[PDB]
DNA sequence: TCGAGCCGGAAGTTCGA
DNA sequence: TCGAACTTCCGGCTCGA
C-alpha cells in the first residue's frame, strides 16, 4: 500500500519536484484507507494524512513533522500554477 | 470560557545550465 | 559562476462545544 516508492522507483536522478510527487502519489493506488480521494471531477481532501504527512518530513531525515508544515511550506508554493487549495475547508486540497 | 489548526514573513543553502 | 527554488523559525487569528 506503499507503491509511491515502487512507483516512483524513481531513482536519485536529482531531488523529485514537490509537486510532481505528491500529484504523482495523487492520482495512485486507492487513497481510500488513507485519504479521500472522490471519484469525480477533480477533488482531493485530506482526511487522515498520517503516512504521507510523516513521509514528507522523513524525506528530510526528520522524524515527525506536524501538517502545519504543508499549510506551511505548499502555502508559499503559490509561485506557479500548479497546485491551488480550496477555499472551501481547510484539509481540501486542490490542482489546477 | 478554553484549546486547536491555519496562516504571514524572512533567511539560508543548493540545483541545473 | 548566475539566479531561482524549497525549507524552517517566531509569533498571531479566529471557530466550535
Amino acid at each position: 500500500v506503499i507503491p509511491a516508492a515502487a512507483l516512483a522507483g524513481y531513482t536519485g536522478s536529482g531531488p523529485i519536484q514537490l509537486w510532481q510527487f505528491l500529484l504523482e502519489l495523487l492520482t495512485d493506488k486507492s487513497c481510500q484507507s488513507f485519504i479521500s480521494w472522490t471519484g469525480d471531477g477533480w477533488e482531493f481532501k485530506l482526511s487522515d494524512p498520517d503516512e504521507v504527512a510523516r513521509r514528507w518530513g522523513k524525506r528530510k531525515n526528520k522524524p515527525k513533522m506536524n501538517y502545519e508544515k504543508l499549510s506551511r511550506g505548499l502555502r508559499y508554493y503559490y509561485d506557479k500554477n500548479i497546485i491551488h487549495k480550496t477555499a472551501g475547508k481547510r484539509y481540501v486540497y486542490r490542482f489546477v
